């Protein structure tokens, strides 16, 4: 009813339970004015949005109908690595049921995708991704209850012969970006706002593309990061989202009109082919060209709601017991990527920590590309990057590091078990940039 806007179908918990059988299958679909066969969850691209509340039980049976093995990563969920098992392999024609309980204080936008080492980048690029939304009591305050809410899944694509384009040697080095820059699987959709205040949940599910988001004539009011709410709204003129990151923002439409949401130029350090070249620029790729993500039409006579005065206080964390240093490095021509000089070995435990303690992790990017660092299972607080303070307090699970930047993270260790940390330019994860944490 009303104007339509492309957005994944939502599956909601009922009576405290979200039970769903989700098949991973090659699927012919309509895409940007053409037909292409993608790999999808639940027959759609993006996959369905799972919407739950804290304390819900999720029982998701993943039916592997792919020609290769796969698994799921429950990205951002602070659950057991025995459930969110990065080492599990589901063979073709087999199923696996993931069962877990939504933590009581959790809120925000999360997502699910494959995590079978060696095949993450082709599988995610082919379309296997979906969102998970955890509702909050805070969603009931009038300043959020009356906002018009939408999910925006930012994910690019490239097609060749009616199927996802193959990975090239350059893609393994830079990570693969596509020429079709899509929102919720649609090319430059139009959102005709019925309310003057919007609450946009934002998900970068791309392999490697960065989204330097800006809305014409409007600031954004950041109310949530990857893994939960900020303590109060933070006004920004623009918002960079690296692969794997999420945010939620309020938009306050002041005037009537049509406003572009853009991904402004951003140079993440990707490298071009050659050396033999023109005069000054042809080695690095340089900044991305600007892209139009969607058109936003304000309602008539728009009168936005007041911003909420507070959101969620951020828990004070105990003093840390351990300091760790994780150094990221690259060998670009070999397209090999390292942490503390090693490539991932699933039979090698790299860090051993104690459950119910807090550590500080210093993650240092000694490469020339941006690398977005992700830690499974244990959300963290970013204290500083480059020795300067982070701009807000909120749970994160991906932190972007530009060349030479060192991030200092407070990592509370929660669930026992063996889990992983890795770059979320998933090509780099496939090519080495992953290590193993064991919590006891
Ligand atoms: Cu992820
Ligand atoms: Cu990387």
């Amino acid at each position: 009813g009303g104007p339509s806007f492309p957005e994944p179908k939502v599956v909601r918990s009922q009576g405290g339970l979200l039970s769903l059988k989700l098949s991973a299958t090659p699927t012919p679909l309509a895409i940007a004015g053409q037909r292409a066969t993608l790999l999808t969850y639940g027959g759609s691209f993006p996959g369905p949005t799972l919407r739950v509340r804290p304390r819900d039980t999720v029982r998701l049976t993943l039916e592997n109908r792919l020609p290769e093995p796969t698994n799921l990563h429950w990205h951002g969920l602070p659950i057991s690595p025995k459930v969110d098992d990065p080492f599990l392999e589901i063979p073709p024609g087999e199923s696996w049921t993931y069962e877990f309980t939504v933590p009581k204080e959790l809120a925000g936008t999360f997502w699910y995708h494959p995590h079978l080492h060696g095949r993450v980048a082709p599988q995610l690029f082919a379309g296997l991704l979906g969102a998970l939304v955890v509702e909050s009591s805070l969603d009931a305050i009038p300043e959020l209850r009356e906002a018009e809410e939408h999910l925006l899944v930012l994910k690019d694509l490239a097609l060749q012969g009616g199927r996802p384009a193959p990975h090239t040697p350059m893609d393994w080095m830079n990570g693969k970006e596509g020429d079709l820059v899509l929102v919720n699987g649609a090319l430059r959709p139009t959102l005709v706002a019925q309310k003057a205040t919007l609450r946009l949940r934002l998900l970068n599910a791309s392999n490697a593309r960065y989204y330097r988001l800006a809305l014409q004539d409007h600031p954004l009011y950041l109310i949530a990061a990857d893994g939960g709410f900020l303590e109060e709204p933070l006004e920004v003129s623009e918002l960079l989202l690296a692969p794997g990151e999420r945010a939620e923002v309020l938009v306050r439409l002041r005037k009537e009109g049509r406003f572009l949401l853009q991904a402004l130029p951003y140079d993440r350090g990707a490298m071009g082919m050659m050396d033999m070249g023109g005069m000054a620029h042809a080695m690095p790729q340089g900044p991305s060209r600007p892209e139009t993500l969607l058109y936003l039409i304000a309602p008539k006579n728009p009168k936005p709601l007041p911003l909420p005065k507070a959101l969620s206080p951020f828990p004070t964390l105990p003093a840390p017991v351990v300091t760790r240093r994780l150094v990221l490095t690259e060998d670009m021509m070999a397209a090999r990527f390292f942490i503390n000089g090693q490539v991932f070995d699933h039979r090698r435990v790299d860090l051993k920590g104690q459950a119910q303690t807090v550590e500080v992790w210093e993650v240092e990017n000694q490469g020339d590309m941006d690398h977005p660092f992700h830690l499974h299972v244990h959300p963290f607080q970013v204290l500083s990057v480059g020795g300067r303070p982070f701009p807000y307090r909120a749970w994160k699970d991906v932190v972007n590091l530009k060349a030479g930047e060192v991030a200092r993270l407070l990592v509370p260790l929660r669930e026992k078990g063996r889990t992983v940390f890795h770059c979320h330019i998933v090509e780099h994860e496939d090519r080495g940039m992953m290590g193993v944490l064991e919590v006891g």
